[PDB]
């Protein structure tokens, strides 16, 4: 019912497309009665400007006190001088860290009107309606020792370290989403030969029984690799680490063709998530008004479904993207069938006509 | 010139396809006086029932006295459900690290007859020619420790360990092989993270140094993942740790549609190797004329290229192979143009015919 969502901007198209994309989200929410509030709050390098850090106090306060997190795109020119630690990019990974985020969606869905974009011929990518689940916290990334030794350098050594609880709490938000979803999961690993794999697979058969109208399946990251090229269509939700998420997260990126368009979420235990499109801030086109909102918008759908159950008013918006697309309209970066370029402004007028449908 | 060849059959239809590739070979040697030498020997489940071993010793002193081994396939029902030790897969494995073989050369090209079939839009695909290089020997498949860690084993490890040698081998020789092909080397690391990809790309830098007639690139693992859809037709020679190339094989595979026909090969530092179809066994196929000889003959030409230099005849038997597929021709598990689908010994008629 009533709901206060932390917003933040950023630097370049952010503003643009965080605009497009509430308006969207006010007219939903106006149509069912919902009463919504909205903080704006500064992180990247607007923050950095008004405050000296990419992710200043006042910004956490008021994400914590939020049921969840709007966030456009950070990045510029203007502080690529600056030190890593007073750089746009930081405030969004210090943001993720202090919210305790552990999940990361990337949904890819088949929009029909852009299969001619797509790399692979359109009977395979047709239908593709999956969404991957990385591990963000532990993997062979964080894992210490990372190290050479010999002397003389001549041996070197990096560490995947899992607990059980970090392999826990991920299996367990999987099978919560494929519920809602076609419940259908696809535990990916190596367990043929990582020893974390194993008690991987071990957990995810744990937590199986727990959710037994989900349908759980286990797959060889490397198998997985093909089948996301000739099969995509067979996935619903796929669950995995964190260096074999990344991989495949970017592979699954191209298939559709919708790149541009991709939202996603950093959820955690709880109804609480960060939501912000894929897409950069791409400051060559700030103002120019051919930011592309399609991405943030469902961005905010993601945060309505996952964040507060709003299944009703999240397919809306995931309606109104389809049915604009379907009638040939972008802002000029997506390769859409027959070619009706709009602006930021109109493209987003469109889709709350959709909506008032 | 003279080759001494080891030839292990293995098992299923392991020895039908291996006949093709040995007609083929002489058909092509016997062009330029080559005495083609064959000494055949047994391996994988063959091997256990007359020797009790997968690996037996006899066929390593084969080996050992050979030029170059061509291997069919291991593999089938009957060993599967004996213990580990007496298991097919073991003697392959064990022959390798016998012959000391790091890298493992696994090529992918487009075939315009199978451009159809193919998961990617023509376009994307066609003019495909690819070889992805993977590092065999460490990595973190080779890596301890690789336990459960209390308290109560809640906690889990696994090691990614390289030396500096490892290293060093498997790109030169992913060096040596560009300069032969398009001289475009990509090495693919997670060289932002990883201290064994950081420690790699600083000696891809320094071994580019030596081979100054080939372009070197470096590509993150999660970069090169999406070019292989988006635009496989920029690759020429990709080199990769163990895990990230057995992942990147495995994606490229399909991209062609050519699965079904691809033959691999692993080298070490030298001309010695060996070579086989990425195929298995198929034992409910063997016997039935109906086993595809191409990844094996493939593998020979590869055999005759990286192993000994004939690049002429090499060229003769991919350049016959073509052709046949040309004229939509196989066995029935690729799907070329208009289709013909005849007996593997057929199909290697025909391969002998174009190839003269």
């Amino acid at each position: 019912m009533k709901m206060k969502l932390a917003v933040l901007p950023g630097d370049g198209i952010g503003p643009e497309v965080m605009d497009a994309a509430i308006r969207v989200l006010k007219t939903v929410l106006d149509n069912d009665g919902h009463e919504a509030v909205f903080e704006n709050a500064l992180i990247g390098g607007a923050a950095i400007d008004e405050a000296g850090t990419p992710l200043p106090e006042e910004t956490l306060d008021i994400c914590r006190r939020s049921d969840a997190i709007l966030l456009g795109a950070v990045g510029g020119p203007k502080w690529d001088h600056n030190p890593a630690s007073l750089r746009p990019e930081k405030g969004l990974l210090g943001l993720r860290k202090e919210m305790g985020l552990f999940a990361n969606l990337r949904p890819v869905k088949a929009y029909a009107t852009l299969l001619n974009a797509s790399p692979l011929k359109r009977e395979r990518v047709e239908n593709v309606d999956l969404v991957i689940v990385r591990e963000l916290t532990g993997g062979l990334y964080f894992g210490r020792p990372s190290e050479r030794r010999g002397p003389g350098e001549n041996e070197v050594v990096d560490t995947l370290a899992y607990t059980r609880e970090e392999i826990e709490r991920i299996i367990e938000k999987a099978f919560q989403l494929a519920q809602i979803r076609r419940k259908k999961l696809a535990s990916v690993d190596k367990a043929n030969v990582l020893e974390s794999s194993r008690m991987w697979r071990e957990i995810a058969e744990e937590t199986a029984k727990k959710y037994p109208d989900v349908e759980l399946s286990h797959m060889l990251v490397d198998s997985t690799s093909m089948q996301l090229i000739a099969n995509p269509g067979q996935f619903d939700v796929i669950v995995t680490e964190n260096m074999f998420g990344d991989i495949l997260s970017d592979e699954a990126s191209v298939i559709t063709g919708s790149l541009g368009m991709l939202p996603s979420a950093s959820l955690r235990s709880d109804r609480f998530g960060m939501y912000e499109p894929v897409h950069g801030s791409a400051p060559d086109i700030a103002g120019q008004g051919k930011a592309n909102p399609l991405g943030t918008v469902l961005s905010a759908a993601l945060m309505l479904r996952y964040s507060f159950g709003l299944e009703k008013e999240a397919a809306a918006i995931e309606k109104a993207v389809d049915d604009v697309l379907q009638d040939g309209y972008c802002t000029g970066d997506l390769q859409v069938a027959n070619g009706k370029v709009v602006s930021t402004i109109e493209l987003t007028d469109r889709l709350i006509e959709k909506l008032n449908n």
